[PDB]
Formats: structure tokens, sequence, C-alpha cells
């Protein structure tokens, strides 16, 4: 606060369009009005950003660090995966809170794992779109 | 909604007294007066209830399920332990949302699996007692 | 036999009333009900009791050691948790019959593995209600 | 019922005239004698066979999947071994029960899986010779 | 080619007349017709057999090891249990092609685990009875 | 049918030139011509697109999904390490068939898991370059 | 020193009268004798405590964390399974000595991970009743 | 002494013939002449069966158990994988060796575990042709 | 030699700036100076070239693998995860040596496997950033 | 009693001068002097010895075992590792008690496996020096 | 042959004298005695030595492998433990046999392990005293 | 610097004349005349020690501790297996590298694990003798 990185991950730009039994009816755009509306209320800003690339990724991570901004991240299949990203928030000085759309523990044995969490402030699962702004308001507080 | 039964078992009467490096310095009753104050603006009841004895715990879930009434639970060590907690909350009609004060992916390996998680609605970990509160928000709204 | 000691664990108290697809729509007392008039046939004393409690469970054992008098257990969720359970039963002079209503072999992987087996005298699982009906009619044998 | 077929594979041959500390006293054709009479003062028929062959097994299955017939089954060491077996009760459209004359769960760790059961509507074991006759019994109500 | 040799083991035989969500609704009869004539616009000769039995299906292994003709083997069950099978097959200086007709991938996590694969040529699974075509074809070529 | 979408992933670029023991002197061009040539008398459009970007590839899956299209996926060393592609794939309405040249199972143990098979129509390994051309006439029958 | 908390779990009222050949000829009633008589030397006091229960046991491990007094702990069955009670003793400022009766690693392979001794000062095993008036005597050195 | 009965399982008629670099260039019949000769000096009948049946083994095994005469077994694959053949020979009241002709130790890391070793006198891997002839010798002095 | 492939993967452009406890207080073009100096008295090239994009690296790999050069690497968090990074590599004709910074061996049990390791020549762990500067001057002699 | 041998091994020479945040600031000599000390009041002997070589420590055992006289061994790291120890031991006719003066539950993970315990009479860790004193004093009682 | 090296490890020394349950009534020098008789009529000479010393044992091992003289060897507890052990057989050029006199596969579970049989020639186990006879007659063939 | 203690484990006596594929075709007393040289013109005294004995090596690395000189350890095959190795190593207060000739990692699964990289300042594998030479001329740096 006042600035507030939102990240989401890869196949994440697909919300709402594609799906939405699984991670719900709301397109990726209406995901960043809802944010950037929530953020208004509690007066933050939300720069909310998504991309299927490991190295953009990366490269807004380094700046979040460098800017000392806090982080919400929905890593997408990376959140399992990444050993690159893990590192990369690792080095954020500002909370970084994990967002899950989906219940991670109600699915396939490997979806359980998680590279971000252990070094995360804390974690959000299946409460769906609503993960982010809880995660925000969050933040607004500390 | 109205009525939100928030649950705390085993050590978790022992808040802020005790500790309060790892699950924050604020004590149990101040954590009912939170949830209370929080339920309030909502425009919820909040049952706040603690136990060390599983079959208390157990009893509380029985009556939940009874009336749908959604639960908040933050099981302390049975999260990791009990299937018969697990089971009786599987039994539950209305949404439950597993809360844990401390990040429980930053400790000892064995604190990371939960018997809860799988049947949960939705998982909150880490944010410290602000988990009760953000849990409370979300079932305002479903 | 006579006196043949039939205990049920956590949550079972819920029989029929809640379920049914998993535990049958059979209600506790209705199955005490079952016991009481199949033991009647058989000329045995049936004394079923169910608790929530494993320190409750834990004394019923105990007495039914002291009396070596047989015991038929459903455990509940005690059956893949607890040790102390187990060791208590250990003890049992008399014959013991593990029973499951529900087959746990077709269930989450977790429900698979039972303290309780390795000193039973033998188990029944999946066959429903009726478990507890042919595992009677074994210890009139015996 | 009226028709219910009865199973052993290999070894079970063997019964009584050799072991009989483990799988007991009683020989093969005591055991046909004392499940027909079962099934006499039941009022159903009871097809009992034994092979040390796989196919021979598998054959018979196969025809009891054809005329959904029901199926007790004591496999001896294919119950830890064979998916063929499985597989081929997977298709009985009628009820199976998986039978164990010895506790399968007090002995080697291996001895403690079985392909069989998770398929099975329930399982019996180490209740002896008896385990076919409360099976059998079973049957009768169901 | 000319002499393409197609074995399949237990339960193979049930084909059509038996599942057909899984296998499909195509008989084995129906199969060997399918496969003889794709094998004469392609010219080759399709000895086609099936067998419950692991001693005839080794035996067929023998006779193509001897005659230096190619192999398809669906094996069934024996796939994921027999060593015996694997080591009959290693011997082979034809190619061997391994074929499951449903998804061995998207079941049990046991059916994932296959001892034939490693010592064969290459693999078909999921394809249906097309499998077995498309397998031909592949030989008709090397 | 009519469209068909042949994908490889990492390294796929260096087919022939580089290798050829082990995936075939055959070339990535002279491959795009086979498929081609085999999908004219099909009456068949092969697309035919390589990348060793993930971001890449999961853009032409996610392209793929929504023209409801079917994939061909030779996704090289991300099979064994992408949950990101698995759930783009996951998407897809239209039958995917993974396809691997070399046969991962007589390989390093760790080639043999494969985060897309569970989700394939089915697989195939080891058959070559062939193994895309079968899995083509496969498409175009179903 | 002066006053040493002494406390049993689950089935340890039974000691003597039932068993002897695994934890000894010794009742519990005679322990506390034993107990009180060499603290009595000692010069501290004892104050030995027995229960079957959970929340039995927590209580008392809540009061002598608060009071800062050390703790002799043989918690039974609990010892492999409770993390509600590894918790609460972590608590404790003072030392607190893990006590077996029975040498838990010449036993079934479970009973010899302990959820206590990571947090214990130190662990006596085997040693048999003597094991508490070791740890005693340690505790008024300390 | 004087009766001795040597088996071997699948595939173990191929001996010499097929192969030989890994079970050496020595036929079945030659294996037989062999060991013939050598029970002769030794005054022992040798009773040497082959077969690629595990009923059949089943069978010998049988009868070798009531017959009371030793055991020599090379049971092939089954050595690894079936638990009817173990239990088979666990009856044996004459003592049984296990004979391997490739040393097991030195291949697939599946090769290495044996389901006969537990409950056999002793084994010989490795030593060839020759591990029966040695084998022999030892049951001759015992 | 002449010519040296030096390649760092993601996150490795913040070396010194940021951490710098554990991986060095030495910036990126500080360690390009540091190599282009040491190279300069060893008569060779160092190309010294970062990347947070796996296709990059792989791009600068396939070029090196061409161009028969060796090939110095710190693929970062990659070196856990990538497969088609070590199949890249498994190419290249010259020697490969792997670089870590820090020891680790010394940290998270992940970061202990390496799947570049095995098709490496050697490793170089935990000497810093004189890790580059050793290996160089071994391709300097071989 | 009256004799008792007291073996230390490797390492286990460096007490004090050496560590002493972990074992504790008391010299070897010293301790040989509290053990001598400990054992005249007590009315025993103490022959106390250490080496850093597996046959002296073996040698020491084989005299312990012929002499039948009991042992009291901190075998350092030879604990979690060594098979000929743990097998010389086994051996003793007399009590063996195993000390660990730092708790060894409270380390790395694989400090926590011992051979020496499922054949010991018991074992004390982490009461650092004094372990012997009060093992010592066991022995005098029994 | 002629010069036939026999090694004995750890504790071997004890042979007869202790035990004998478990390996035997025979002592060393009988030992010597009866492999040296042997030795004599099959025209060899046995160079018979035991070490409780792993150096020793090496000094040996490589001293046989300089003069490429065949070894049979009884490691005791460091077949299962030593690396540096079986890396020094490794290099003998001529056979190793490796000994058991205990059948290994009918005690603890990690006995079940061995470093040297994947680069023995072959293996005999629980044949007794006479193993190290039935190997020195295979090496006179051989 | 300017004191080196140089030290190999077992079996490096052994290099060149034996061997040489895989360790190379240097030998010992070579190797100790190459660090000497190195060490010339470094500024720094080596002292190169070899031996087959634990006990020995211990007795070094002790000295070394003591005397606070930086130690280089290839330990052979006691790297896999020794915690007497590794905690002697862990108390040296000057860096320890820990190096390997031959690539650990392009081996038997079992050569990579290390009980000493835990505890090294870093690790040189692969680069042959020029490993020690590396080692050497870092420590002349810090
Ligand atoms: O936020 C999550 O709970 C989540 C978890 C995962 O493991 C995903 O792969 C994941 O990403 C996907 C994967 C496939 C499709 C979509 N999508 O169409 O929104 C999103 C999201
Ligand atoms: O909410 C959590 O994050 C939590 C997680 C756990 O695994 C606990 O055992 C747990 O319970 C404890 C354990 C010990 C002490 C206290 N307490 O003094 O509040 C609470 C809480
Ligand atoms: O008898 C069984 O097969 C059984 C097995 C279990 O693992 C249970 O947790 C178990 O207990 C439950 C759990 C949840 C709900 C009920 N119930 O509503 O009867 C009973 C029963
Ligand atoms: O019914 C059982 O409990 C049973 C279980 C098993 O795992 C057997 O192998 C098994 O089969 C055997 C094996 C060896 C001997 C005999 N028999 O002499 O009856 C039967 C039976
Ligand atoms: O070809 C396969 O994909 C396949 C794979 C398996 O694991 C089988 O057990 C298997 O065999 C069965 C098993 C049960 C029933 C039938 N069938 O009724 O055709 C066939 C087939
Ligand atoms: O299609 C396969 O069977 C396959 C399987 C894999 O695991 C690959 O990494 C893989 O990708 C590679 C890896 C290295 C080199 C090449 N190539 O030079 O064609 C291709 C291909
Ligand atoms: O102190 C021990 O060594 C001990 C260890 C355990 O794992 C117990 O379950 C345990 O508790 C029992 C269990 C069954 C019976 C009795 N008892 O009759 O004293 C005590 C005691
Ligand atoms: O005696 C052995 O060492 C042995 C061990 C095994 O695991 C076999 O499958 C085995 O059986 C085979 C397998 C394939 C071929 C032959 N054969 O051509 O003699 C024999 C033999
Ligand atoms: O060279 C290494 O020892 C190393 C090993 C790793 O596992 C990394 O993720 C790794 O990459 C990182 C990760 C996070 C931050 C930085 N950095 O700020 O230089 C570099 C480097
Ligand atoms: O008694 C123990 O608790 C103990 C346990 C261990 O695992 C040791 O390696 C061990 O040995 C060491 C190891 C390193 C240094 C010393 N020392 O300087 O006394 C002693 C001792
Ligand atoms: O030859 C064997 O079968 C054998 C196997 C082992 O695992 C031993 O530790 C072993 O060594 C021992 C161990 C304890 C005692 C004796 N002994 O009194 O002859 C020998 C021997
Ligand atoms: O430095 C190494 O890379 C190395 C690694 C190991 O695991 C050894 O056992 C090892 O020791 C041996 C083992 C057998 C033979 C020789 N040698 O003839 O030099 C040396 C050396
Ligand atoms: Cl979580
Ligand atoms: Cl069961
Ligand atoms: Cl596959
Ligand atoms: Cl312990
Ligand atoms: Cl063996
Ligand atoms: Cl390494």
């Amino acid at each position: 606060e006042l600035i507030v990185n939102v990240i989401n991950g890869p196949n994440l730009g697909r919300l709402a369009r594609r799906e939405p039994a699984v991670y719900g009816g709301t397109t990726h755009d209406e995901l960043v009005a809802l944010i950037e509306r929530e953020a208004a209320e509690l007066g933050l800003k939300a720069v909310v950003r998504q991309s299927d690339s490991e190295a953009q990724l990366l490269d807004w991570i380094h700046q979040a660090a460098d800017a000392a901004e806090p982080v919400i991240l929905n890593a997408g299949g990376l959140t399992h995966t990444s050993v690159a990203l893990r590192d990369a928030c690792a080095e954020l000085s500002a909370p970084l809170i994990e967002v899950h759309i989906s219940n991670v523990h109600a699915r396939e044995e490997f979806r359980r794992h998680s590279y971000l969490s252990p070094i995360a402030t804390g974690v959000i699962v299946g409460l769906g779109i609503q993960g982010y702004l809880l995660a925000l308001r969050y933040l607004a507080e500390h």
C-alpha cells in the first residue's frame, strides 16, 4: 500500500470464456475491474498483470522486489513446477500472498505441493475469484 | 449467513498470553471480540467456540451439519492427525473454510498435510488472526 | 458368549438420519434393536455402546479386557489413526472382530490402513449393518 | 440367490490334510459339505469350485458374470498379485464377497494389499472357514 | 511381413459382448475380421490369437521368437504383473508392439506401470481397436 | 478433420541434422512434408508447428481449444515437467494424441512419467516418425 | 525442582495388574509411591498424574507451561500420533523428558517415530519403571 | 536323499538353443543329463522337471510336500511375482534351495526381490548351470 | 578453446545488487569482466551470456552444440526442473561444466537433485563466483 | 555389576576441548573421573574406554560378550551406519544401554535411525554427560 | 586355481564358540581345516584369512586384484554397509563369489540389500559353512 | 594458506596402476608431485596424505581442526557411507573442499548422495585429477 502487484501466470487469460465449472464464470478483464474497484475503496492502487511466459512473470517479480511493493500471485501450473519463480519471489521484501481460485487440495495429488507456499506470507485456495479481493484487503491492513 | 460457526481446536485457548512470536499477540477473548464486531458490520452472527477436546469439537460440527450453518475451522493439531474430524466436516452441507494463523507450509514437513483441506471449500494460512475475518467476509458474499 | 460387547466410535451416533448413501438408512437405535434381537435368538447378551470420545471407548475396552468378554468394534476414524485404541484392544483376552459398514478398500487410499486389524481375530468390511450381525454369529460358535 | 458361486484359488485344495495351524483342520471336501448344508437351510444352491489355475478361475468368473450370479472368492495368492483376476471380477453384475481364512493383516506386510477388495462388495478375513458361511448368509439377505 | 503375430491375453475374449463402455462395442471375432482385412490390403498375413492362459501365451511367443516373426501384444493384466511374459518377449528378434485398447494412463495408478514397454519397439494406448490396425501398418513399413 | 493441429516442443527443430541415433535421420522440414502428404491422401489439412517456447506452445493449444480442432503433441521435455501444458491441453474439446519418437519406457526412469497421458485420448511411443502419421490416420476415422 | 510434573497417558492406569510381560509387574499406585519416595530423598516434590484423555493431559501441560515447572512424560500411544500434545509440550519453558517403559525400538516399526522427541530435552526408553526415577534425578541436577 | 526334486519354471525349456549370452550354451536336456550323472556318483535320484505353467509347478510342489522330498527350484519370472508359488514351497518339510543361473543382482532393480528366498533354506545365483549341481551336493550332505 | 561459452539462467542477472548474502557481492557485469580477463591470460575467448528465458538458453546451447564449442552452465532453477535443458546439453560434443555459486547441498533437500549433472563432464558448487574461473581453467587444459 | 564396560566410539576423544555447544564442556578424562567416582559410591567398577577404530570397538565388545559383563555404548556415527557393531552387541549376554549425549531426534533426519537401539536393553539421548551416570545406576539395580 | 583367496570380515572369528544357533557349531580354525582339505582333493591352494578391520580386508582384496587370484568373500556386516569394499572388489579381474552362512533373506529387511552382489560372479546364502566349499568347487571348474 | 591439507580415502592409493578408465592414468605419487608443484607456484604448502583406514583419516581431520588448517578431501566410498567422517569434518574451522575424480552423478544412483557435501564449503566432481589443483587455487584466494 498504496501499490499492490497482482500477478497471474499461464492459462489465466482464459478465465470465464473457457472453463467455467472449475475456476468460475468471471473473465480476466472483469477480474481487473473487480480488483481495481476494491482497491479504490481501500485506497490502494492495483497493478494487475497476466502472462503465459515464465520470463515475463520473472521480470514483474524482479521489478516488485526492486520497488519493494507487495505481490499477489496466481502462478497457475508454475506453482507446482518452477523453482526459478519461487526463488525470484524469495527475494521480495514486501509480503507475497499465494492465491488459488480452485481448491488445490481437492484435485490430483500432484496439485497439492507448492514451491511458492514455503516462502509466501500466507496462502488462499478455493475461495474463487474472491481470493484476490481478500488478499488485497489483508495487505491494506498490514 | 446470518449464522456463522467459528471453531478453534486444541491449544488455541492459549492465544497471545502464550506464544506470541508464532501465532500473534492477540488473546482468545480479543479474537471473539474481533470476529463479533466484524460480523456486526457484515450483518452476520458469529458463534465462536474453542475446545481442547475432539468429542466436543465433533459435537459442534454435528450441530452445524444439522442446522446447515457454515463453519470456519482452526482445528490445531487435529488438522494433520484426525480422520474423525475430517469425516464429521465432510457431512456439513454449508461451506467450511479451513483457517491457519501461522503459515503451515513454512514449518515442519509434517504440518503440510491436512485431512481437512480436501473436503474444505477453501483454506487460509499465514494471514494471522485476520484469516478468520477474511473467511467471514467470504461467507457473507456466498 | 453369553456376553458380547458391541462398540461404535466417533460419528457413529449419526447413522441413517445423516448420510445414508454411504453407511445406510439404518439409525443407531434401530441397530441396537437389530443386534439385541439377533443376540436373543442366538442366546447371547449384546451390550451395544457408542461414543465420540477416545477415553470413553478406552474405558469400555479396559472393562472388556477385565471381564474377558468379546468385542465387536467399529472405531470409525480412530481405526486409521489411534495407537492408544489398538493397544487397549491388544490386551483383550477374548476375540475382537473389527467391523466396517462401508468397504474401506474402495475409498481414499488412507482409509485402507488399520491399526486394529493386525491384532483383531478377523475383520468384516462393506457388508453394511449386517457386518455386526455376522460378527455376532461368529462369536456364538467360537 | 438361489445360485451362489463359491470359488477357491491356488493351494486351497490342500485344506486340513496340510497346514492346519494357519488355515484350520477342515479339509476341502468337508468345506463343500459345510457350505452345501448351510445353503440348504438358507434355500440357496452353492456351486463350490476350487482350482490352482488362473485360466480356470478366470473362466468360472466369466460364467458368473454372464449368468449374473453372485461370487464368494478365496483367491489365495492371486489376491495380492493378479490384475487379470481383479478385472474379471470387476465385470460381475452380482455381489462379490472376498474371503480370507487367515487374518491377512497379522502376517507379512505384503499379504495386506489386495487387488480384489477395491472392487468387492465387502471382505471377510480371519474368521476361518466360517467366513464362507457368513458370506453366504449375507447374500441370502441381499 | 508377410507374417504378423497378433496376440491378446486374459479376459480379451469378452470384447464387446461384455464391457463396452471401456474397451468398445467390437467383439473378438469382429476384431479378427478387421485385422485380417487390413492385412489383406497391406499384403500381410495376420495370425491373430487370444488366450486366458499364461503358458499358452508363453508358447505363442516362443514360436514367434523361433520363427523370427513380429508380434502385436495386448497382454491384458499380465502387462502390469508378469515378468515371465516380459522375458519371453525380450527374446523376440522381430519388432514387438505393445497395444492397449483403453488409455492406461487415465485409470488406476497401478495400470500405469508396464513390464512390457521397456523391451517393446513402441507402444499404442487408448486409440481403441484401431491401435491394432495402426500397429499392423507400422510393421508393413519396417 | 479437416483441420489437424500437429505440435512439436523444445529441441524438436533439431531433428535429423542432430541426433540421429535416437530420434531418426529425418529432418523437421521433411517431417512437415511427410505429414502434409499423408494428410493430402487422407483428405485432411495438417497445420504442423514447432517451438522451443512454452508460451508459444501454450498459445497454439489455446487456439486449438477455441477452434475445437484436434492436436497431435510431441512436447519434448515438457511432457515430464510442465503442468501448465497439461492443463491447457485438458481444455481441448477435440481429441489429443500424445506422440513420442523414441520409446520413453526404455530410457531413464524419469522419462516414464507423463503429465500429458492422463488427459490424452491415447499415446504413441517408439514407432519413430511414423507415430505422427499413424496418429493422423486415427483422427481421420474418428 | 522443587516441583516436578510426572505425566502418564492412555492405558497407563493398567500397569502391573494387566500386562506384565511388557511394561513390568509394578502397578500405577506403586509407581507413584516409588517416584514420591525418590523425590523425598532428592528434595523434590513429585506431582504424578495419569489420564486416558488428550484434553486432560493437554490441560496438565498448559498448567506446567504456565507454572514453568518441568515435565516427565509417558504419553503412551499419543507419542506416535498426537501433534496437539507435541505442540503443547513445545511451549514448556522447563525441561521435558520423554519416558518409555518398554524399548520402542525393538517392536513394531511404527512405534519408532515420536512427535515428542524432537522437542524433548532428551528421552529414556526400555529401562522400565526406573526410567522415571532416572529422569527425576536428572532434573534434580539441572 | 535318495530322492531330489529339481524344478524349472517358465521359459526354462529354451536353454542354450535360445539365449545363450545370459543363461549359457547348455540345453535343457543336456542339463537333465548333467544333473542325472552328478546324482549317480552322489548316490541320489534326480527327478528333474520343467514347466511354463504355474498350476503344473504348483502340483509338483504339492507332491514334494506330500512325499517330504527336497526341492531345487529355478522358478524363472515367478520368483519375483508369485505368492502362490512361495506359499506352496512354504509347506515343504524338506529343504528347498532357490537357484538362479544368471546373477539376479547385476540386472534390473526389480529382479532383485524374491518371494522364494525368505522361506528357502538358502539360495545360489550366477554360478550358471553349476548352481544346480552345487545345490544337489549340498542336499547329499544334509 | 579458443572459444568458451559461459551461460547463466533465470534470476542470475540480479547478482550482487540483490542478494548478496547467498550468491555474493559481485554484480553480473563485473562477472563478465572477471571471466573476460581470466580468459585473456589463459588465451581463450569467453562468450558470456545470461537469460531468464528457457527458449533463449535453449538456442544458445543449440548454437554451442553446432559450433562444437564448450559450455559452462549456471542454469539457476532450471537445474532442478528442466528436462528440455538437460537434453539440449546432452547433445553438446564439447565438455560441459555445471556451475553453482552457492553450495546446493547445504540448502533445501530439493536443490540437491540436478538434471544436468548426469550428463555434465563435472560440476562445481559453493566455490562462489570463482567456480566459473576454475571451470574456465579446466577447459584450457583439456 | 561389579564390572561395567563403558565404551565411546569415533570422535568422542574430542569432548569439551572441541565442540562444546553440542556435546558439552566436559573433557573425556573428566568423564572417566565422573564415571569412576559414581561407580565408587555405587560399588561397581567402571572400565571406561574410547576408540576411533571400528575393529578396536569390535574387540572390546567381543571381550564383554565373553566375560558376560554389561556395556554402555556411545558409538558416535557408527550408531547410524554400522551393522558390524550392532551384530557384535547382539551377542552380549549382559544388558547393553545405548547412550547419546546430544538429543538425536532434534537434529538431521538421518541421525534418528539407530542400528543399536533394536537390540539394546534401552536408550538414553540428550541428557548430556549425565546419560552415562544414569545408565550406570540402572545396571547397579538390575 | 591353483590359488584361491578366502576372506571373512567382522565378527567371523567368533564362529562356533559363540552363536551357534545362527551361523553353526563350526569354529573358525575348523573352517580353515575344512577348506584346506577340500582344496587338497580339488588340487587348489586355499589362502583363508579373517579380519575385523576394513583396511585389512581392503589390503587383501588389493593383493588379490594384483595377483589376479579369485576371491570368496564373507564380509559380514560390511556387505550391507561398505561402498569402499564393493569398489575394491569391483577391480578384481578373477571371479568373486559372495558367501553368506545364514540365509540373509529370512532375517531383518535391511540384511537383504548387498553392495557386493551386483559386482559378484554369483552368491551363496544359507547353505551354512558348506557355502565356502561349494564356492571353491565352482572355481575349480571355471 | 600457507598450509593446505590434502586427504585421500580408501582405495585411492591404487591410482593409475589400477583402473585407469575411470579415475585416470595418473599414479598417486605423481599426484603428490602435481599438487606439490602447483602449491609451489601458488606459495602454499601441500601436505598430501592417503589412507585406507577410517581411524587414520579421522586423526588427520582432528589434527586439521586443531591446527585450523584447510582440507581437500577425496574420501572415496566413505563419502556415501560414513557419518563419523562427516562429523569430524563438521568441526574444521577452515574451509573444506570435497573432491571427486570421477563424475559421481553419472554412475550408480547410490553414488549421488554425500554425507560430506552439506557441511563442505563446496564440491568438485568429474574434473579428474585437476579437481585437486582447482581446489588448491580456490584456497589460495580465500
Ligand atoms: O488458480 C488456480 O487454482 C489454479 C491452479 C492450477 O493448478 C492451475 O493450473 C491453474 O491454471 C489454469 C489451468 C487451466 C485453465 C485455466 N483457465 O481456463 O482459467 C487456468 C489455476
Ligand atoms: O492455526 C495454526 O496455524 C495452527 C497450526 C497448527 O499446526 C497448530 O498445532 C496450532 O495450534 C497451536 C499449537 C501450540 C500453541 C498454540 N497457541 O499457544 O496459540 C496453538 C495452530
Ligand atoms: O464403519 C465404517 O465403515 C466407517 C469407516 C470410517 O473410516 C469412518 O470414518 C466411519 O465413520 C463415520 C464417519 C462419518 C459419518 C458417519 N456417519 O454419519 O454414520 C460415520 C465409519
Ligand atoms: O484364505 C487365506 O487366508 C489365504 C490367504 C493367502 O494369502 C493364501 O496364499 C492362501 O492360500 C494358501 C497358501 C498355502 C497353503 C494353503 N493351504 O495348505 O490351505 C493355502 C489362503
Ligand atoms: O487393452 C487394454 O487396454 C487393457 C488393459 C488392461 O489393463 C486390461 O486388464 C485389459 O483387459 C480386460 C480386462 C477386463 C475386461 C476386458 N474385456 O471385457 O474386454 C478386458 C485390457
Ligand atoms: O519425441 C520424443 O520421444 C522425445 C522425448 C523426450 O523426452 C524428449 O526430450 C525429446 O526431445 C528431444 C531432446 C533432445 C534432442 C532432440 N532432437 O535433436 O530431435 C529432441 C523427444
Ligand atoms: O511406556 C511405553 O513404553 C509405552 C509405549 C507405547 O507405545 C504405549 O502404547 C504404551 O502404553 C500402553 C499400552 C497398552 C497397555 C499398557 N499397559 O497395560 O500398561 C500401556 C506404553
Ligand atoms: O535362472 C535365472 O537366473 C533366471 C532368472 C529370471 O529372472 C528369469 O526370468 C529366468 O528365465 C528365463 C527368461 C528368459 C529366457 C530364458 N531362457 O531362454 O533360458 C529363461 C531365469
Ligand atoms: O548458482 C547457484 O548456486 C544457484 C542455484 C540455484 O538453485 C538458483 O536458483 C540460483 O539462482 C538464483 C535465484 C535467486 C536469486 C539469484 N540472484 O539474486 O543472484 C539467483 C543460483
Ligand atoms: O553422543 C552423541 O549424541 C553423538 C551422536 C552422534 O551422532 C555423533 O556423531 C557423536 O559424535 C561426535 C561427533 C563429532 C564431534 C564429537 N565431539 O567433538 O565430542 C562427537 C555423538
Ligand atoms: O555370513 C553371514 O551370513 C553373515 C551375515 C551377516 O549379515 C553378518 O553380520 C555376519 O556376521 C556375524 C555377525 C555376528 C556374529 C557372528 N558370529 O558369532 O559368527 C557373525 C555373517
Ligand atoms: O574420487 C572419486 O570420484 C571416487 C568416488 C568414489 O565413489 C570412490 O569409491 C572412489 O574410490 C575408488 C574406488 C575404487 C578404485 C579406486 N582406484 O583404483 O583409484 C578408487 C573415488
Ligand atoms: Cl494450503
Ligand atoms: Cl480387510
Ligand atoms: Cl505409454
Ligand atoms: Cl530414542
Ligand atoms: Cl541372493
Ligand atoms: Cl555435486
